[PDB]
């Protein structure tokens, strides 16, 4: 009979979380009832959030922004080692793509949902293009959840992903979204805020752009090699920032050898938190510090740490909308 982590009277606690991270580090399984309790509870928390989360960072406060983690659970642990566990005084934003590709997707997403419950005002989760059924059917997550639990557990994951916020704006000055900006000029923050987000993202339009677009160095917009949305130039970014009174945007969605990249003259930052991506890329990863007194990004790089012998995509021309390879 089950000897693993249990909720303390239907409630997530710091000892539950520490127990949980140990239990996963040793490759064991959270009991499906507990998985179930966490899912329905984060669904209630996330459903009450705005599509655009607006947060104020006081002068002396900082926040940490992470990018793609893609089921690399042991690197997630290393982030919390390097940068401290989440708390009221150590807030976090995870900019999407917590799942798919890596073979510890379930470990990652339950760990991130448990902290969302423990510290709902300091631990933030934004939807990526991989928190959708489309990508999960292809890139391993649906498979992982079916091997470890049931198809019914998976449908509950899908429901919860539909409540993830799409963007976060800090101090009216920094906009964070997973993918990037838009295929038409003139989108406003109020437009974002009014997106009805609890759905699968469509083919085209603002919700799709926010999850799928990429920056390009030359001016203009180009048809995307991903099959939806577009590539946007420096001119697209400048006009967006100026209409919305913002300093710059932070985004994720693209592997980088240095763990990050600063494009469009400073205006468009990529942060990527999955080191040696897919056990293939050999890249560094990074996370960003932002200070309330000083919203310029501080980049902290880091390298991959060991994990169990479980190859990536282990649970995974005519499929459409592609992440780039892996
Ligand atoms: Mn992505
Ligand atoms: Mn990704």
């Amino acid at each position: 009979e089950y000897s693993g982590p249990k909720l303390e009277d239907g409630k997530v606690t710091i000892s539950f979380m520490k127990e949980l991270m140990q239990w996963y580090k040793d490759q064991k399984k959270l009991h499906r009832k507990c998985a179930y309790q966490i899912l329905v509870q984060v669904k209630e928390v996330l459903s009450k959030l705005s599509t655009l989360v607006e947060t104020t960072l006081k002068e002396t406060e900082k926040i940490t922004v992470c990018g793609d983690t893609h089921g690399q659970f042991y690197d997630l642990l290393n982030i919390f080692e390097l940068n401290g566990l989440p708390s009221e005084t150590n807030p976090y934003i995870f900019n999407g793509d917590f799942v798919d590709r890596g073979s510890f997707s379930v470990e990652v997403i339950l760990t991130l949902f448990g902290f969302k419950l423990l510290y709902p005002d300091h631990f933030h989760l934004l939807r990526g293009n991989h928190e959708t059924d489309n990508m999960n059917q292809i890139y391993g997550f649906e498979g992982e959840v079916k091997a470890k639990y049931t198809a019914q557990m998976y449908e509950l994951f899908s429901e919860v992903f539909e409540w993830l916020p799409l963007a976060q704006c800090i101090n009216g000055k920094v906009l964070i979204m997973h993918g990037g900006l838009f295929s038409e000029d003139g989108v406003t923050l109020d437009d974002i805020r009014k997106i009805e987000r609890n759905r699968q993202p469509p083919d085209s339009g603002p919700m799709c752009d926010l999850l799928w677009s990429d920056p390009q160095p030359q001016n203009g917009r180009s048809i995307s090699k991903r099959g939806v949305s577009c590539q946007f130039g420096p001119d697209v970014t400048k006009a967006f920032l100026e209409e919305n009174n913002l300093d710059y945007i932070i985004r994720s969605h693209e592997v980088k050898a240095e763990g990050y990249e600063v494009a469009h003259g400073g205006r468009c930052v990529t942060v990527f938190s999955a080191p040696n991506y897919c056990d293939q890329m050999g890249n560094k990863a990074s996370y960003i510090h932002l200070q309330g007194s000083d919203l310029r990004p501080q980049f902290h790089q880091f390298t991959a740490v060991p994990h169990p012998n479980v190859k990536p995509m282990a649970y995974a021309w005519d499929h459409i909308e592609v992440e780039d390879d892996e």
